[PDB]
């Protein structure tokens, strides 16, 4: 069927940690997505600052969602202030680069292209401007999800979380404005690692927030370029696992790995109120790095399934 | 309301009995944070962090359903606190809030077992790298309600990595580099805290014919294990300590603080050696078991050499 | 007894034909070890050392419940032993004691292939990293007994990292370096051995409708790949070369000393990559081939560029 004459849908995306809404459709859409490129500079940490390469203003950039059978149809700019050119390769995407050629857009300029999402999934889609690395270390990622034909579970919270790892000429904690460093990079020994782009960006006065007793649903994307994500909640277990983003499901899992370019999705109850962190367990990645977030969830207190410390002694 | 049981915990490698029990009970654990210098190698010495004396922890093993009590005690020569932050624990920490304890002072607090499963539990004091980087790291098994499948020889495996300041190799106390832990270069990645503490004279026993299971944890602080066992193929993997099954496995990945568990069958006698495939670990960095079976060979699964000639 | 069958081994990216045979049988392997130096990348040489004169070693394609024999030979000019563990085969070192082998001489030995899957082999002679790390690593397939089913294009593709005494692009022959290697920090990595070896004018080629299926090995010695390709979802995952089965997947984990097994349909023409997703390894270390398809554009399933506008 051409995409020509399926109903066209303006496409809701959202900035990181937000999640678009589930489709409550049973029928192939044309998907129409806007998206922008943009080199700007942004606080890394305290005191420090990084040029990115953007989607849309911030890293990551917006999550995309789809039903399987859509064609997204994509308007690629490129921001004129932007120093090279950038393009997008959607591992949803089934052919050349998964778009890159069709989008390759240099400063000033838009393109347009469309593809079918022929297959359900949790996609990494990034940068693939030559030195790809760079692109992407620079912090050009996202995730587009492609829902099943018949829709998934309803879950009552839904984040989107990109882990990432970035290179500094300086150490980590050195100040001012810090450029790429290549020689890192190559040996793949990065100064930050961290979710959503920046150190702190989901913890703190950032965190997520939840009620005890409802569902959540993680959508764990790893833009890399390098590091892989042994991915784990504190104080939680993950009910259930979409093994690397795929359709096999696994249960009772701490710890899951989440490839370099692939992703995760992992789903739990909040049980009882607490301060959850989110990090990778390759734990000095966490707390060194920046590999740490924190979900907070409010609700009242239930010693049946933990209680606070009961009593100290000599 | 539930009734008292207390915990039967074993030092690695041996594993706790399997559970013959229907009904939910209020599981009483012992747990002590020791403080104490122990050989990692020829002639050199670590200052090691541990539960109860040695690396890793005592392992734990439970009922889904359970209520875990823990009495956690800092012996008063510790220099610092020491608490326990359970993966199996589903609630602030994993526990590590409610067992803060200060040296020579003792915390209890109770989780239930929601899940089944095999769970990292380690230390969560800041900072949190260095506690876990120094041995304080253990497993706790929570059986599903109908059990496990029964096996002839059950073992208790945890891989860790080791930052010393000097090569290994160099001599002496060697104390944590806190630099080669951030970089992720360890100079020692072992099984069971030590170099060679389950290989040699310390080798691992079973028989020809019978069926093994192994609990594998790695408590990182920051390596992922490509966990294989030369001679054998794992007849089946639960992945990454979950629910499902994997058959027909030779190297199986698990995370940094995560577990598998695996299992097969030894055919025939001979040395089976435990190793993380990411093999400079192994043959340079001591990351190396050995499983011994005796028994009667058998030439029809594999034969000695035939031939030699020019 | 069983009837005697030779071996039909292939040289990478080439797979052996598929068994139409629904008996055991004794399958003849001949293996020779050789040491040669060759082009790892543009004006850099390197010593490799092979399993039948390349890297990776031939593929050994057997069905499950055959009995394997090994005829093992080791070049004359070689200037240490080698011998060969096969992942596929249970006892001793998966061969290793029974093929150890000195320069000059011939090893045989057998042993039943008793589980099916994809299982790596490689050489454990003393140092074995540096054995491993030389190139000395291979494939065998063990067929399930009903067999695989049926594919258009089958693929053999090994990733291995390499550790040189000189950055990578530095020309002239390079040693082994040995440090770096210790340290997991290559100068190369790549699929097949050398740098392009399944690209450009050695690109993997389709057509256009093929379903295509990827025998996936990871020699390391070190490293794990987060294998993908470039413009293809996998529609099947043999997860780490079980029996195991995931779909739409982007990007599978190849534990080092590990496999996979990954299945797509190629819906339409182009040019797609096969990269370690680690991408600086793809880019700038090597670990990059090409699988070009020919046949018809379907613009449903993409389109080139529609327009270009300010
Ligand atoms: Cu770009
Ligand atoms: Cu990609
Ligand atoms: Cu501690
Ligand atoms: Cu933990
Ligand atoms: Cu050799
Ligand atoms: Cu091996
Ligand atoms: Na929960
Ligand atoms: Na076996
Ligand atoms: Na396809």
């Amino acid at each position: 069927t051409p995409a020509g004459e399926l109903p066209v849908i303006d496409a809701v995306t959202t900035h990181a940690p937000e999640v678009p809404p589930a489709i409550d459709r049973d029928y192939p859409a044309k998907v129409r997505v806007k998206m922008e490129t943009v080199e700007k500079t942004m606080k890394m940490d305290d005191g420090v600052e990084y040029r990115y390469w953007t989607f849309d203003g911030d890293v990551p950039g917006r999550m995309i969602r789809v039903r399987e059978g859509d064609t997204v149809e994509v308007e690629f700019s490129n921001n004129p202030s932007s120093t090279v050119p950038h393009n997008v390769d959607f591992h949803a995407a089934t052919g050349q680069g998964g778009g890159a050629a069709a989008t390759f857009t240099a400063p000033g300029r838009t393109s347009t292209f469309s593809f079918k999402a022929l297959q359900p999934g949790l996609y990494i889609y990034h940068c693939a401007v030559a030195p790809v690395g760079m692109h992407i270390a620079n912090g050009m990622y996202g995730l587009i999800l492609v829902e099943p034909k018949e829709g998934l579970p309803k879950v009552d919270k839904e984040f989107y979380i990109v882990q990432g790892d970035f290179y500094t000429k300086g150490k980590k904690g050195a100040q001012g404005l810090q450029p790429f460093d290549m020689d890192k990079a190559v040996a793949e020994q990065p100064e930050y690692v961290v979710f959503n782009g920046h150190v702190g960006a989901i913890a703190g006065d950032n965190a997520l927030k939840a009620k005890a007793g409802e569902t959540v649903r993680m959508y764990v994307g790893n833009g890399g370029p390098n590091l892989v994500s042994s991915f784990h909640v504190i104080g939680e277990i993950f009910d259930k696992v979409y093994v690397e983003g795929g359709k096999l499901i696994n249960e009772n899992v701490q710890s899951t790995i989440v490839p370099a370019g692939g992703s995760a999705i992992v789903e739990f109850k909040v049980d009882i109120p607490g301060n959850y962190t989110l990090v990778d367990h390759s734990i000095f990645r966490a707390f060194n790095k920046g590999a740490l977030g924190q979900l907070k969830v409010e609700g009242a207190e239930n010693p049946e399934i933990m209680t606070q410390k009961l009593s100290d002694t000599a």
